[PDB]
């Protein structure tokens, strides 16, 4: 019941308690381990409201206190009256960063506690939104020492009045299916792109488009609207070396901002809550460049570095690969746009880890995820065994909206 | 039951039906998964179900389910089980029994190969001098001067636990490590610990950077003894680089042969303590974990400064351009010695087959996706993008605590 977890590297071993206070399920049996699959009322709401004021009322050095029965009072009272209940900001506050702390597949948590939260709950309108988002999306790139930041639009009321951001993060290549049969742009955004075209968007039928904004408020249709270029900060792709890398036509944006998930806070979702931080160099060079369904240009990087691509064992794919992701690095270190290497990212949450285990009894943590795509066992976590659980206040996944939603 | 996996890459969807047929646990609850933990005397009373189990499963591959043959065999084992209190395996549920412990083994990436597995019949013997001797043997066939093949000796199965068979190597074939006074380790640092024992036991260290280590092997129970592998059976690979010249100055060098013999094969309820299987060589399994780990030769500084790389901010990627290299020059080497070893890349795409195949002929493939996932350039081999289902499925390997923490000592 109280688990132990190793470090192989160092011998390090850490014991875990939090786990015990897991109240979500992982979809592992005792008799079968998931751990690699991608996706596994008036009367539920109290208990679960009961829950996150209980640690809330905690985290102060206020559990048993006057305040605090007053609050369950007050909520309690508030449930059984209008079927819901309205966070106090500093419990939105409070409820957001520990979403993020408990964020299992996140390597950069470290940086939890520093989330600059947004609240934009009274919202009512998709043109609404759509200045929250360009008030983030300013805040956040601070002309490039980007702060992490999430906007909250009103919570879930009776799943007809869903707030929903459309595209999975706020900024996006397009991507379009050719009559030549391949694809231009982004594999990954070629359905969205093709909403968007649909919708009544104007493609420019290029390559590195940015997608617009479809803002769906109070559950209505969705609405495009064209992000102001200037909030857009996005870096072209050199090398230190290979002065022919510039001629590949390649940049990308500096502001990962996800934008397609769901908070569950004290029993309430808010589904509509896009948050941003700053990259991992893996995540654009590794998977956004060299990823067979996406960009996909190692090849085309080889032959210019004239490796042999005749056998796989020449491990060409490999020594490009390398190479993408030092200009990656480069390129926005030149920039001074913020960014971060694997080596570091993977350092820093060892150590959080550790505070953590220190500070709080556990980190639930999913090794599957949390290994970077390259170079794994060179990197700390490689060695480190993790526990994953589910604690709340939490960021789950949701279904694409047009699959749902209620023309 | 039907459970569904899918790869993010091609959108394949696979469906499983064999974790169904699965008994042992996994660690995990629906509370916690423990899918990143590394390692997380029977009475008869339990025995028997075992034994019908396997059997069933036995008599079911060669088409014989229900047959007076599967009866028959049936009754024997369980007169000789409340007889003896254990039963003797046939040479030919032996080999069945041993391939399919390979076939189940979910973190077994070379799993293709599976039915091609040379399987050894060391049960009659009795003392560490046998052993000594069928080891010899499974190497030299095993390494086939360099066209490697895979093998499996099986020894004696543990009867009360007190007369085990045992080999105390974790590998037939490893580097010594040596601890220095001054905190230094010469040699594997991996080695270490099995080192000073075998010096304690009366091995005579050269104490240099590649000394093979002696066998040290226990029959029966008794204290284990040691014995050297004559050097003419194990073959070694000096490394070089292709463009580097400068690389073969860095001194090293490996055995072709990957012996692993500190697992526990269990068949039928049955335990066979000592059962030192072998194939061949993945390239980062030497290049990547036991040349780059920190915690083994770990010689990616000195390459990267052969290189003359940018070692001042780990952001110029030094260490991932020195592994790359480095996994190049071992892959080179063996190649060019003619002796058998697969890259990632190629060895990954044949798993996939193999695990498509397996959900086609078989039900399913349980697959760890911890272990599959190679240790660098996880996300450009198909197996990154692959959904995978972990269980345990019997005849299979298991790890068993290392000897010199169990041994009741002889003298
Ligand atoms: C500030 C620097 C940050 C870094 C370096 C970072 C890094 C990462 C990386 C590399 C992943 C894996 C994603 C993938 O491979 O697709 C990830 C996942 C994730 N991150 Fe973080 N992140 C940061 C900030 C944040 C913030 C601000 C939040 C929330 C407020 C967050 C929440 C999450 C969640 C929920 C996932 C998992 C998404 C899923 O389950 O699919 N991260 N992060
Ligand atoms: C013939 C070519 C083979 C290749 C290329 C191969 C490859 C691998 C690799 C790379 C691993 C992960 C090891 C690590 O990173 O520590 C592994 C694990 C394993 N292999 Fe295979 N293997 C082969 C043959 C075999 C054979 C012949 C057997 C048994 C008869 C076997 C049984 C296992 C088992 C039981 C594990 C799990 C080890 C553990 O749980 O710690 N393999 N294999
Ligand atoms: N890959 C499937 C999928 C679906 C929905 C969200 C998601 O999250 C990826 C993700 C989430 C948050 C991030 C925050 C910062 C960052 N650099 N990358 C991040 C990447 C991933
Ligand atoms: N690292 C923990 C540990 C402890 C004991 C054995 C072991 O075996 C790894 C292993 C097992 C079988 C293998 C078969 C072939 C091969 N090339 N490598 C193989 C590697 C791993
Ligand atoms: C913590 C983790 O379970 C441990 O470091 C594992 C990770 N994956 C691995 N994968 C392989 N193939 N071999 C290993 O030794 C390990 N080590
Ligand atoms: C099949 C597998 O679960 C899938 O490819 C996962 C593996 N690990 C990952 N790890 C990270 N960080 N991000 C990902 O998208 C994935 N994809
Ligand atoms: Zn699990």
């Amino acid at each position: 019941r109280f688990l132990k977890v190793k470090n192989w590297e160092t011998d390090v071993v850490l014991t875990d308690t939090l786990h015990l206070k897991s109240t979500l399920e992982t979809g592992c049996t005792e008799h079968i381990c998931m751990g690699s699959i991608m996706l596994p009322t008036k009367d539920q709401l109290f208990p679960l409201a009961k829950e996150f004021l209980d640690q809330y009322y905690s985290s102060i050095k206020r559990f048993g206190s006057k305040a605090h029965m007053d609050r369950l009072e007050e909520v309690n009272k508030e449930i059984e009256s209008t079927s819901t209940y309205q966070l106090k900001d500093t419990e939105l506050i409070y409820g957001a960063k520990h979403a993020w702390r408990n964020a299992s597949r996140c390597v950069g948590r470290i940086q939890w506690s520093k989330l600059q939260v947004f609240d934009a709950r009274d919202c009512t309108t998709a043109h609404g939104m759509f200045n929250y988002i360009c008030n983030h999306v300013k805040y956040a790139t601070n002309k490039g020492n980007l702060r992490s930041a999430i906007t909250i639009f009103p919570q879930r009321t009776d799943g007809k009045h869903d707030f929903r951001v459309w595209n999975s993060q706020l900024i996006r290549y397009a991507g379009y299916k050719q009559p030549d049969g391949s694809t231009l742009g982004d594999p990954a955004n070629v359905q969205f792109t093709e909403i968007c075209i649909q919708q009544g968007w104007k493609a420019p039928r290029g390559r590195f488009d940015v997608l617009p904004l479809l803002l769906q408020a109070n559950g209505n249709d969705p609405e495009l609207f064209q992000i102001p270029p200037e909030l857009v900060l996005e870096v072209p792709i050199r090398h230190p070396k290979f002065d022919w890398f510039k001629d590949l036509g390649l940049k990308w944006y500096g502001l990962p901002a996800v934008s397609n998930m769901l908070l569950e806070i004290g029993g309430l979702e808010f589904s509509a809550c896009p948050f941003s931080g700053w990259y991992m160099g893996t995540e654009i060079g590794v998977r956004d460049y060299c990823d067979n369904s996406r960009y996909n240009i190692l090849e085309e990087v080889a032959k210019k570095m004239d490796l042999d691509m005749r056998k796989t064992s020449s491990l060409w794919k490999d020594q490009a690969l390398v190479e993408i992701n030092i200009a990656v690095l480069y390129s926005f270190q030149s920039d001074k746009v913020t960014i971060v290497d694997h080596h570091s990212a993977t350092e820093s949450f060892i150590k959080h880890m550790e505070n953590e285990y220190r500070c709080r009894g556990g980190c639930p943590a999913d090794w599957v995820w949390i290994v970077p795509p390259m170079s794994g066992s060179i990197t700390p976590v490689f060695h480190q065994e993790m526990l994953n659980y589910r604690l709340t206040p939490s960021f789950e996944y949701q279904p694409d909206p047009w699959n749902t939603h209620v023309w």
